[PDB]
């Protein structure tokens, strides 16, 4: 099963939304793979 | 000035997270713009 991505919010350091990146984008290579 | 992505939650619909998925890859283009 993918990771819940955690957001801490936009106001957050850059390394925090970086790793929401990470972390999104491992999750939509799951649920969207290859999809949408 | 990138703009402020909004998340809805991690149980949303996946394309509500694909559009944040865009808006955060935005976001860190203009943030992160060759950097980290």
């Amino acid at each position: 099963g993918p990771s819940p991505p955690t957001y801490p919010g936009d106001d957050a350091p850059v390394e925090d939304l970086i790793r929401f990146y990470d972390n999104l984008q491992q999750y939509l290579n799951v649920v969207t793979r290859h999809r949408y």
